[PDB]
């Protein structure tokens, strides 16, 4: 039988320190190929490791199709499904959101996450993302989100972007050989994912202009320092506009953002908590 391995690679979609995205062409399809560089190549050995433990299958998880190493220097390609709507952060750059929309984009990546998060005997192991983020999320057309990039997925039975470190990965107290540890990192970065999406939701015929996390205390590209004077030296956290109090949904939401940000990482909600209580939203 043909073995049909041709990508036609159309467009570049992203650039940056881990390599290339492109748009590609497979058996007429649209797919999304990664292309490594010699900086980043443990993040493809990574993400092929967890998906050769565990194939993961979620429809808030961005959907795996192949891991290719190709010998030239090594080439090393992840494939995986093309949202041609783009990143999160893109998305949110200019377009506005309604309660309806708002809430599904949150609770989508809740879903994604808690599905990472639990351990399923008979199954998958449980897993922490490690560098949640709205660049790590994708928006489908039927307006739920997917969860991208496991290269720093840690499994139980580079290091993070640092905008979004909690205050334990900072200061180094991280209980390292404790896996819960990791889960609560990442439900920090979700809280700040949260804030991002909830501003872009109009209220009252108001909304925020899109900005990341911290935007306002920090510099671009933040030193390590420059995030721990703010978040746990000083013990900063994201402004909640006065006018979320005026509507139901971002008032609620600002009271589940601030159970994602707690100093002591074990007082932080569970993803499945969040889905509960985005699900009684509304
Ligand atoms: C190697 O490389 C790539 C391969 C492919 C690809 C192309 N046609 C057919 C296949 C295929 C799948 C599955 C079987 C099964 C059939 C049932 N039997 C009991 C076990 C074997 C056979 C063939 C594949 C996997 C695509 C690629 O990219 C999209 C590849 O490159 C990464
Ligand atoms: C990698 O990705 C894609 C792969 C393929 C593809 C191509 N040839 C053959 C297959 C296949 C056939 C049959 C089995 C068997 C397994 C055991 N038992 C006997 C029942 C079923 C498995 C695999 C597939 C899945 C198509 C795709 O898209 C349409 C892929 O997505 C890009
Ligand atoms: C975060 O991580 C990964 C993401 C992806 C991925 C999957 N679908 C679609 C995309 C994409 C498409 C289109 C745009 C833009 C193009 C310009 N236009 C003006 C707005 C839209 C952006 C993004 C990407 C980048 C694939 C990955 O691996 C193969 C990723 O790594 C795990």
């Amino acid at each position: 039988r043909t073995v049909a391995r041709d990508i036609t690679l159309l467009e570049c979609v992203g650039k940056g320190r881990y390599g290339e995205v492109w748009r590609g062409s497979w058996q007429g399809e649209n797919v999304a190929v990664k292309i490594f560089s010699s900086r980043d190549e443990k993040s493809w050995f990574r993400e092929t490791e967890l998906y050769n433990t565990v194939m993961l299958r979620h429809e808030n998880i961005l959907g795996f199709i192949a891991s290719d190493m190709t010998s030239r220097s090594t080439q090393l390609w992840l494939i995986t499904h093309y949202h041609e709507m783009g990143s999160l952060y893109d998305y949110l750059q200019l377009t506005t959101l309604d309660t309806v929309s708002c809430l599904r984009i949150v609770l989508s990546i809740a879903s994604g996450l808690a599905h990472l998060h639990i351990e399923i005997f008979g199954g998958k192991p449980a897993i922490a993302h490690r560098d949640l983020k709205s660049k790590n999320i994708l928006v489908k057309k039927n307006g739920q989100c997917c969860i991208a990039d496991l290269g720093l997925a840690v499994m139980h039975s580079r290091v993070g972007t640092k905008r979004y470190m909690a205050p334990e990965v900072l200061d180094e107290t991280i209980q390292v050989d404790c896996f819960d540890s990791y889960k609560r990192v990442d439900i920090w970065a979700f809280g700040l994912v949260l804030w991002e999406v909830a501003r872009r939701m109009v209220s009252n015929g108001i909304v925020e202009d899109y900005k990341p996390p911290f935007y306002d205390v920090v510099p671009n590209d933040p030193s390590f320092e420059d995030m721990r004077k703010v978040v746990c030296v000083d013990q900063q956290r994201p402004n909640i506009p006065n006018r979320w109090f005026s509507d139901p949904t971002l008032t609620s939401l600002a009271k589940l953002m601030k159970e994602c940000w707690y100093q002591n990482p074990s007082a932080r909600l569970t993803a499945l908590r969040i889905k509960k209580t985005l699900t009684k939203i509304d």
